[PDB]
């Protein structure tokens, strides 16, 4: 298969975190398939469709755990599929490839905006909330309420081994939201001052596990300890519909040099292992609510975004797959 | 007065922190002391008493969360006192702040040793252990157990912002035990392949809570979620009398810029404050065992290790006072 | 426009509590907007249309925590809006509105004889259920099980500030059924004795909280504690839709003399105020059933209920606003 | 009235405990009416309706708490009561029955198999599983990892008073799994080195509870307690359709002599009684997941279940009614 | 036999309640005695002893819960008994009593002021507190707060059925601090905006349960829910020594017309019973430190109080007993 | 050494449990030591002293779990060792064993009836009590609230393996006391209508920890769940000296063929172990009360009774080695 250059840098990016985030990464992947139908040089369908499923997998096998990637991929290769399938030509293949790409992009951004409109409602003026990483509709909802007027203080956790507080502290001071950073160790010691918890999402399970960067599940925890309100900001896109029939998501470990630079860890002796899981499975009894871009529901409704948007593709394989 | 410039230079890398450790800068305390008296150019027992209050304040106002420090210059002082107020002279006065001195470290030396032994046997073969910071008295039982033949495997958090885990990875490596090295984060995640939860202490209360190093508390919390075993090691040293009256204890807060670091904290925007809390507090409820040097306890014995060691100074001000 | 008089006194009669209870308050706001079309000496349609408009403002705005009020507001407007926009003419439109009222009244009736019927069967001989306030759909519940022939006695707590509960003891004592009476503040002493407990509900929320009156979250809060289960008796029209897209349901802080009547209030210090919620948030955790008259559910299950009957309008407007 | 004598052996056979496990006892009871509908020498449809209505009767009052019974005799019933209501001929009414009783059977086979597949993908390499009683669907999950080359162990509880441990240690071991058999009292005891626990149901109710062997609920409380899964292996006929209008499920009550044998508890005194209660309830917060031939679900879940394919009946009186 | 007016008189008012609270029912029955042993016309010492014995006895059968009471009586009349036992003649034993008395009312003094001082540095700027009843040692700690320049402001609930919050709420005003005064019911609503508890105790028991005001365990227990402080504010004679031995103590059930007036209740039906206990019993798990004027203590060392000051007296019968 | 036929069989029948229950265990080593010291027929005190010794050493090596067993031979043991080192002649030291053994055995029967009159105390008429296993100090609480008129009645809990409960269940009926016999499993069902806990001990650890017969973890947990009282019912030396320096008591492993007889055990697959702990450990957390004969503790205070009574042995070796 004649796959375009932009194809594999992104999946590079991917790989290394260069583009990260779930909701991010996940449009980079049908951006990606756009590039590689819009230049494609093929000739016939066939060949279009073979890109298209290489590609695909590709941009698949670069990280495992944020389910929106997968998502994003089904989301256009359903649709290619279906045409190809119909016999379609190779120019109606190709503009079905580049549509459904631009709808996945363009419905992600809406429903990152709409969460932000529906969470805001739920933070009240003089609110303190922590959220955990840098997710992008947790930050919508924290800046849709200031935009609001609700005098509001973010405590921004460091998340290690990534630094991603840094990102969130930065970006949330940039539309002048007054930022308390501290490091991940201290989310304990400032539960009691705190009244809003806010994060994000990577993958939800059908039982309403929510599996998020390393260290949400120790937030949620003692959040619900101190009965503050565990909000996860989540498009309808990280539910993860083969968890319906059983599937675990993978966990992905990432290099230990993330956590232990090169040039300290050789000299460190061969019985100490670095382990770094970029991910941890919060259970759904520490989320009291699960905001998405058609509403609240409780976590144990995860099932139902799944059954009724995910469930009919469970008969069939992969829509890349042979 | 006329104070000597191992009790400034004592003071100062307590302050900084090139040294630290509860028990180490106890001991440290005691030995700036004994060097005052040693070196005293005082002529008259007045003036040596007199140095030795004045050098007692230097090493108290250095930190404030460890009670070790200050029941170590209690130590010292009070038998300094008693000696004074009971007409001795010049050299009797000395050589009761300096034997004072050598008692309090010797015997926190053994009291730690002591722990070790103890502690040690309640590591069984196989065990996988957690701790948090660098605690010289939870290593001593985790090099106990290892020295005993169990097999076991100690996770290490990497204790931001100091990165204190760094020190303990290495130096329980360098005993021949396996480590595993993890962000502070990653503590939940690894609850459920952990045995036992060994750490230090800083003070402990006379309600039986513990305060130590920032993170302790989410450990001890995941751990009491999953039912592991939560031990702290302490030495009689840690325990904190002035709370039996009614006094809580400080938390220190330390330098922002040992968070983020300098050139970096400068660029960035007024409206992030960073906040770098040196502990929490535990709750009893959290914590199975304290382990001293005269055995297991309750954590809601700590009342009767206060009362017994301590409550009869309580009457008294600080023996260096005026 | 010419509101009727039964208009502006159902306005008063709830704001003043002569009239209360969710269910009744609703019935009241319907039967209402009957009277307002009824009476109505509008010769155009427009003219009914604007009347019905202003009477439902009217009503809307007496006590807002209870969603029973405008949800049968709405069951009456968005039929006769409906008809308004459709065409009707006048005779039309006012046969629309007073067969919708109608309607609505017979359906809430109905409602609480059918959970009636269905609570009843989880009660069982022998049985003591503590019950809070008074709800007409927790006595429908409590007397059925009594004319089944169930030996039950029925707790009622006092329920300040009103005294809710002298209304409840004398309506059960009178259907025969044995009666004790306790101080709310007794509700954790007697939850021993307790086999169930049964209470009402004003709104229910998305994520399955309930609000009901002040002090029902203790007595759920010690029932679950006690592993009592805990029962809301509360019709479909207890639910609130604006919950589905984040909205937070407004507590109702009423007048501080109806705690500590005018004459000795004034009497008080300056620095004392006076706090009078009228209701409080029950966590879904401390629920284990909601009786609808459409069955039992878990309390999750109500985002499905809100979903199934009150989804589709939350795109439009207020089907009274302008 | 003329009932082959195979529908009373069956009855005999439930009722004694020769035939048992719920999903058994299902297919005993199609395949009873099966019999009856080969073998009927009616005349005219009247004849064998009322043939198959006695029978159903028969069947029904054997064992009442789990609801595969009523249900697979509602699947064959429901479909028999209506070809008798349309007008249907003797042989067309036979064959309703016949076939309809073949494919409840087919239909429950295949369930256990699905099961089996999803669940399987709960199960890692490495997990120690406890079980309770036989459940051959939770057995299907157990025996399917395997054949999946995972590397498990089975903590088998003993589960008195009928000693149903001793088949599951025995099947569980002849397909190759390694079995640590245990008393019931023990559970605790183990759960510390337990990954996983998967039982079966005999009734599931529309708030979640799961009825299953009596000691369920004391494996699944201390599960919760050390934050060990728990999943419930159960077909759709589990799910309890009466419990959605508010009915308790029957919790049966077996003769003394399963637990005493006769002999010695005929020489015991009189005021010694032996309860032998054959069930308990679980509550849903114990309950991860509920494991169906449709999917994974948390028990919150089981309204929905209830809803989508039993609802609709619950209009009508059963079946095998007049 | 020859009793005087003023023993009458204080157990009429004790019984009454006119003169109420733990600590001051003690000191009043402390007085009661003083004032017999100075009125007595007794010339023999048997005759002193004897009046002193059925005062004793008059004032021990007033009230029954608040331990206080009969520890007074015995702190008088141990000392008394020795003393007339020992020989003492008329004047003697009158001095004895009279001198006793006298101590143990300025040991209340005084105990509730050190009370104060030490509850005090547990009570922090800003802090907003919620008490409950009317306790003079729990108002000791939080007038004392408010003396060192904290501000504080305190919710006081207003305690049903005898509205011992109104007392509370304008004592606590005229000192200066601000109070929100809210119904029982309400405790919970408001635990989220409290950061401590305070609370007094009639009773303490050996195994660390404090029993004090109808309702003081509802708020201990969502105040433990929501990682609240709770601190109950007792001098040592609120422990209770019979409890050592195994002793319950008696909850006292007041006259149902303080809870319905008698105007009211006498036109209410014969099936309502109006039940009315006065105090409850909150479990030591709901209790972080008992303030004495010895110091804070976990609610466990309970015990370690009752041993060394009460347990001595417990091979002896009553000091007031033939 | 010349060891009496009596030590030989008071050890093998301790080991096949022909004599079990912790304090008839350590009476009956104590009676053998009394039986050695009586028969000797050593000329000399160093021969009885190494009888004594050995015959120790045979007892001690019994079964290892209930350290009342030790504890008894230490009694014995400290007391002839101190004899002996301090000179005592033939006949001196013979009495010394003979008397130390007497008063042991008398002490343990004082102990367990003061034990019962102070656990009855807790016992309120129409309580329902349930226990387990078979436990002397457990059943004098029972049968003392019986004598005192106290309507109860008792839920025996099977307790398998060895079927403990049917010697309670009988024992209690015989006192004329209403029995109700449970399998384990029955446990949670029942905990329901139960009032109280009652249950023994083998050993008790420094840290409140209570080992007990198999299963007692499981039904403290459940109490504890539904918040009825559990009571520990034990003497002083059912109190574990050596876990004050951190030792693990060893739970006790017994023979699998006491689970599922030898004639059907050797039928079954070899990949099936039979687990058989004859113990498990119930933490502080599940214990109200331990009522020992000195009275009524919480479990944290086990620490004091091993501190007063057993420290002062600690540092010494045990009194039959060398
Ligand atoms: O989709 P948005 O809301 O931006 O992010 C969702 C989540 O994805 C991120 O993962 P990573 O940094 O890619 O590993 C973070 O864990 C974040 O919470
Ligand atoms: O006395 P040892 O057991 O060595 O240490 C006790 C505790 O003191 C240290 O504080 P810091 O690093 O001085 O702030 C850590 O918090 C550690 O756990
Ligand atoms: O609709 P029904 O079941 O009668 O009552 C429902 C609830 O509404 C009432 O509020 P209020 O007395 O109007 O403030 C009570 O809180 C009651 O529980
Ligand atoms: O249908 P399957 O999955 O085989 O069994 C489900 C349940 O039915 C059995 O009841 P009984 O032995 O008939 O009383 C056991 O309780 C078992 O868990
Ligand atoms: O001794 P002080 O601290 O004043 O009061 C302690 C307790 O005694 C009172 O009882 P009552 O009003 O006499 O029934 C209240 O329960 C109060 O908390
Ligand atoms: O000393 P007493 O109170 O009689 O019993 C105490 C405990 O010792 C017994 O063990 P075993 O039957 O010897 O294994 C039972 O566990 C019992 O609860
Ligand atoms: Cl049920
Ligand atoms: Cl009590
Ligand atoms: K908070
Ligand atoms: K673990
Ligand atoms: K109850
Ligand atoms: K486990
Ligand atoms: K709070
Ligand atoms: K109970």
């Amino acid at each position: 298969a004649m796959i375009v250059k932009e194809v594999y840098e992104t999946a590079e990016k991917i790989k290394s975190m260069e583009i990260r985030g779930a909701g991010r990464i996940a449009r980079a992947a049908a951006q990606a398939l756009m590039i590689q139908a819009e230049k494609s040089k093929a000739k016939e369908p066939e060949e279009l469709w073979n890109e298209l499923k290489v590609a695909s997998k590709i941009l698949y096998n670069t990280r495992p755990t944020a389910v929106s990637l997968p998502n994003a991929l089904r989301y256009v290769m359903h649709r290619v599929k279906a045409a190809y399938l119909g016999g379609a030509d190779l120019e109606t293949l190709r503009f079905t490839a580049i549509n459904s790409a631009k709808e996945f992009i363009y419905n992600s951004e809406k429903a990152i905006e709409r969460i932000g409109e529906i969470g805001a409602k739920r933070i009240e003026d003089g609110d303190i909330i922590m959220t955990h990483s840098h997710s992008k509709a947790a930050i919508s909802v924290m800046k849709k309420a200031f935009e609001q007027g609700k005098n509001i203080k973010v405590i921004v956790t460091e998340t290690r081994p990534k630094w991603q507080g840094k990102i969130t502290a930065k970006e949330l001071a940039s539309y002048g939201i007054p930022v308390i950073y501290i490091v991940d160790s201290a989310a304990r010691h400032y539960m009691k001052m705190t009244d809003k918890v806010v994060m994000g999402a990577d993958s939800i399970t059908a039982n309403g596990a929510v599996i998020n960067k390393i260290g949400t599940s120790l937030i949620a925890l003692t959040a619900k300890e101190h009965r503050v309100w565990v909000m996860i900001a989540a498009e309808t896109y990280k539910f993860h519909p083969a968890t319906m029939l059983g599937q675990l998501v993978e966990i992905e470990m990432r290099d230990p040099t993330e956590v232990i630079p090169e040039e300290e860890l050789r000299t460190w002796p061969k019985n100490i292992e670095v382990w770094n899981p970029a991910f941890d499975v919060t259970p759904p009894e520490y989320i009291d609510v699960i905001i998405t871009e058609r509403g609240i529901i409780p976590p144990y409704a995860a099932i139902d975004i799944l059954k009724e948007e995910f469930g009919w593709a469970l008969k069939y394989k992969e829509p890349w797959e042979d």
